[PDB]
């Protein structure tokens, strides 16, 4: 049915189709990978990831600490951890001003992240670029479905660095960020843009994720069967064939290495050196590595 786009599953293949006029709106996909290099940790890497560091929270497992009903019965241990990240002001990295240099170029159609660090703001990205798919922590709001009290950070703030658990001054329920944690529905925006781009998307940008939670692992097949997808990640992710308990459903994932792959694309290494590999084949490094010594100095004068 329709034509294949690629005309090698290289970088070099991907760079020469993002020059061609057939690529023309590009969806990026990304998560907490793409800031490590900024100094937030990931949270799924061995040893060095979040999970493998909440013993001290004594949990009955890592994630946990994001699901909404062990919260709902041990608030405590997820605001100690909020406080853990609070003090660290981070810059923006070269993949995230990559991106930024998409929106510039005039082809990035959207943003789908699950970081909550807003970089991608900080990078420059617009409202209208972003769908922060896994939430925000800017805005709060009780948990009870009746009352929904919503209450700003610096009232957050107000509660967490004074030790004590924010609580709905109408229900006396917990009160949490708008983060998305695990049982919690996402954003509307998510989906009604979701709905939308896919069906106008040229090319899928996945960076840093291990596309391991759902929905935003659904996402990489809701674009058209002949839109290239382009993983810059450490790892292989979104490539297995299927058992039981994969996050995937079937057919779902992606496939770079088997007989029948024809639009997957796998660079393996770090994000900022994977978008400055393929700034370069595009020539737009320079540029890039301008936009980032001039974004982060004018960061610093502020
Ligand atoms: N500098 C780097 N360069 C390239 N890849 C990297 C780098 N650092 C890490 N990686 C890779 O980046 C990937 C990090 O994958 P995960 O740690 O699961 O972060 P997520 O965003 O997918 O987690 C999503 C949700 O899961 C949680 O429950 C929360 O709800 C999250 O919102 C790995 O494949 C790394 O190999
Ligand atoms: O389901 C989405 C959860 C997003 C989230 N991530 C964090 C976090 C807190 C502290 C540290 Cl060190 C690292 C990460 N909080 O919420
Ligand atoms: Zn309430």
């Amino acid at each position: 049915h329709m034509e294949r786009l690629l005309d090698e599953l290289t970088l070099e293949g991907v760079a020469r189709y993002m020059q061609s006029e057939r690529c023309r709106r590009v969806i990026c996909l990304v998560g907490a990978g793409i800031s490590t290099s900024a100094g937030i940790p990931d949270f799924r890497s061995p040893s060095t990831g979040l999970y493998d560091n909440l013993e001290k929270y004594h949990l009955p497992y890592p994630e946990a600490i994001f699901e909404i009903s062990y919260f709902k019965k041990h608030p405590e241990p997820f605001f100690a951890l909020a406080k853990e990240l609070y003090p660290g002001q981070f810059k923006p990295t070269i993949c995230h001003y990559f991106m930024r240099l998409l929106k510039d170029k005039g082809l990035l159609l959207r943003c789908y992240t699950q970081n909550i660090d807003t970089l991608e703001r900080i990078a420059g990205l617009e409202q209208e670029d972003l769908v922060e798919a896994h939430g925000t922590f800017y805005t709060s709001h009780c948990v009870s479905a009746s009352c929904r009290h919503e209450y700003p950070l610096s009232w957050m703030k107000e509660k967490i660095f004074s030790e004590v658990t924010p609580k709905c001054e109408d229900c006396q329920s917990l009160v949490k960020p708008d983060i998305v944690f695990f049982g919690e529905s996402l954003p509307a925006r998510f989906f009604s843009c979701m709905q939308s781009d896919f069906l106008k998307v040229d090319l899928l940008l996945v960076m840093g994720t291990s596309l391991q939670v759902q929905p935003f692992a659904s996402l990489i097949s809701k674009a058209p069967l002949s839109t290239p997808r382009l993983l810059i990640n450490k790892e292989k992710a979104g490539q297995s064939d299927p058992f039981l308990g994969m996050i995937m459903g079937l057919g779902g994932g992606m496939d770079f290495d088997s007989k029948k792959a024809y639009r997957d694309v796998a660079w393996l290494g770090e994000c900022d050196q994977g978008c400055l590999a393929l700034a370069e084949l595009l020539g737009w490094k320079k540029e890039l590595e301008d936009l980032v010594r001039r974004e982060h100095a004018s960061i610093d004068a502020q």
